[PDB]
């Protein structure tokens, strides 16, 4: 018994067989893939469907008169609809992009050009944001003149409900609030609805890159204005992301990028724009990445996405339990049920890169060491550290095809690393 | 005998076998794919390599933290080298993007943000430009205040050497010149060396999206400042493009997009940027797309790119001469050896969309009708037309896997339309 409360040994066994990378061995040990927070492994049946699409159903899309162009166009718009149903949005509220990062850049630039984010307006973000939801705001404040303010994290990197309510006293009327739906370092799932009510007049953006892959997201319930995520973190193709926005807001936004398809009329001197969603898709999109993403979502819904979520939840609880028992590790983030997907940590007396190196070479375990694209968060964690804090951490992250046994290999690995450095 | 002065019947038939779409039949007719100028068919061996990458050598990149991460990093970066070598560029001068369109948008925003293209300045483009190399200039000139000027086309859409000189009399020192390498409507390969020598102090950008797939481009010899093209038009994956820029210029440009990997140091208040080329690659790129495009380049080089080029030339000249024989069609563009790849035309008394539909439903022939994302050029061609010009054209376009027989099926379909429908 694989030790699941969610999947039978047969269903689960079938799932694992969908991921050929799991048959890889590193120095004679099976691959134990715990770097899911950076990117995920690919499903053979999904990738075969993309291959069939490239080889037999492919051409450029829209203005479709010939047979392949119709097929490709229909498949692409069908993919948009699968994504809209997955988020409870309408299809004209789904814009295909290159990724989360592009999505955030699209918003900052489009909000400023549309006249919504002005000089001396304030954008409020959190201290635990990924560079993708931090650097565009901080750098572009120098060109457009807005100010950036932060919701502060505690010395373990936690954004408490109290911090959220306290920030509102101090920054009462932010023009934009952009926050992570879940930290790629602390593992903390954020209280999005509490944020939405506390900053009732703000344009609210959620960085969904870590959240969307393992937890149900209903954009109407959350009442977010915009949400972004990346395909490659949900078993999907690279080069494909999603931007969701409220139809009423998208209708007033200046396009980020310009070119073909997004126009209606072009003259040498002026342009007008197409309707939604095409207004915000300039030139040839990642047609096959979109179709592939659609097929990824079909795969997840065939397993059943509530089961995906529960399985990841039980893996997360087990990972965090086992990590908390080790007396020679320091763990970051909340020790509560908001903590999901991943555990960032340091082994006392051992450099993070050595932890990841030995885990990989001697135990076949893939983890990541470093700042995890959250350099300012590291400075916050340093203040609460009780060790000689290396300004970086090790990170183990779980997803669909992981097991409790994978986690037991990680633990065995870490014990070994402690005994080896003494 | 397949009528090639370039490939033996043996080699040619192996090349055809690489493209499974060619086995498709439309109402009993074999696919005759002549919409290459929109996008190209995919090679099975290439797509199998991409499949092997996705399933067995996949992870996020640029940090040597575990075995699959290193593999994936090496593969992506060797793909960057393959592109650099194909264009005779250094690898730090090659930036992966989502396509040609994102590439132009990058340049316009970055040139403005960097203080290079200012309110006083003029960008010179041509009247034949695709929307990708027209709309961003026109629309952003309204936010940034620079001026847009145009090299004029004659009434068949031809950009003559004399028109280029005449523009130089009125606009002797444009800050930026952005010009097509080859028009997607007239097929005219532009005289890039002439343009480079005539505007020697401008920042010269070439939109190579139609050109690069079938003609050797040596960026050092041409001495262009920037060049852009799209993967999907050179047998490659969707969602992937290339931007080439001279190292000395890339080093002074503000990045277009911000996020992970493109930074060096991030604080809550300031950022610094990574080295070339990563300065201009924000967040996770289309990893597998880049690898695929490398393998596409390998494939073209195993055939022999000079042979590809000569095959497309021989096909282009046959297409144009057979179209010139037909007294019921109006042909656009120059009737000389500058005309390559594609022929835009109208059938007298028949709407372009009906031509395309009849060709597809009766002859298996894929063509495109519409404005081809060049609406201002349509207005230019309207004045030279001798028929009731429908503000659109039919276009047939040839590439590697096409044959003189394919072109003969097109011609037969056009005569069927004339003879019977009528
Ligand atoms: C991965 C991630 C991003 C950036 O995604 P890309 O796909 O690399 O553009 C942003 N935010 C969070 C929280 C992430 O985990
Ligand atoms: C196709 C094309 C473009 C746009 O390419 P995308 O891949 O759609 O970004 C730009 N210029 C010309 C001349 C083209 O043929």
């Amino acid at each position: 018994h694989m030790r699941s409360t969610v999947f039978s040994d047969e269903e689960f066994s079938n799932i694992l067989n969908d991921f050929p990378a799991l048959k890889r061995n590193i120095n004679g040990k099976r691959l134990v893939y715990l770097d899911n927070a950076a990117s995920t492994l690919k499903c053979k049946s999904v990738i075969e469907k993309m291959t069939d699409f490239y080889l037999y159903h492919y051409s450029n899309i829209h203005r479709a008169v010939h047979t392949l162009a119709s097929e490709a166009t229909v498949a692409y718009e069908q993919a948009r609809e699968k994504v809209a149903n997955f988020l409870n949005a309408s299809s004209e509220e789904i814009i295909f992009t290159s990724g989360t990062t592009m999505g955030i850049n699209f918003l900052v630039n489009s909000l400023a050009k549309s006249g919504i984010l002005k000089t001396e307006d304030t954008v409020l973000i959190s201290q635990v944001e990924h560079h993708a939801n931090l650097v565009p705001w901080v750098r572009l404040s120098k060109f457009y003149g807005f100010k950036v303010a932060y919701i502060t994290a505690d010395e373990k990197g936690v954004i408490t409900n109290e911090s959220i309510l306290k920030t509102k006293e101090s920054i009462p009327n932010p023009k934009v609030v952009s926050i992570t739906g879940q930290s790629n370092v602390t593992g903390q799932e954020m209280p999005i609805e509490l944020i939405r009510e506390t900053f009732k007049n703000a344009t609210l953006i959620v960085d969904g890159a870590q959240l969307v892959p393992h937890k149900k997201v209903d954009v109407k319930k959350l009442d977010v204005d915009f949400l972004v995520f990346s395909g490659h973190k949900i078993l999907g193709p690279t080069g494909i992301g999603v931007l969701y926005g409220k139809k009423a807001l998208l209708e007033q936004l200046e396009p980020f990028l310009y070119g073909g398809e997004m126009i209606d009329k072009v003259t040498f001197e002026d342009v007008t724009f197409n309707v939604l969603p095409y207004r915000f898709e300039a030139g040839t999109q990642h047609i096959t990445g979109a179709v592939g993403l659609g097929y990824t979502i079909d795969y997840l819904e065939s397993i059943g996405f509530e089961k995906v979520e529960k399985h990841v939840e039980e893996l997360s609880n087990y990972l965090l339990e086992k990590m908390m028992e080790l007396d020679f590790v320091e763990v970051y983030g909340p020790i509560d049920s908001s903590h999901k997907s991943l555990v960032s940590f340091n082994v006392k007396g051992v450099h993070p890169h050595d932890v990841s190196h030995i885990l990989d070479e001697n135990f076949g375990v893939a983890t990541r060491s470093g700042h995890h694209c959250a350099q300012p968060l590291m400075g916050v964690l340093a203040k609460g550290s009780k060790i000689d804090f290396p300004n970086s951490t090790v990170r183990a992250s779980v997803y669909l095809y992981n097991t409790k046994e994978d986690i037991d290999v990680l633990i065995e690995g870490l014990k070994y690393i402690r005994r080896w450095f003494e």
